[PDB]
């Protein structure tokens, strides 16, 4: 997780945002 990647990590939505 990155600069860049940050919208791919919501994308992959771990646990998303809240």
């Amino acid at each position: 997780g990155g600069l860049r990647s940050l919208g791919r990590k919501i994308l992959r939505a771990w646990k998303k945002y809240g």
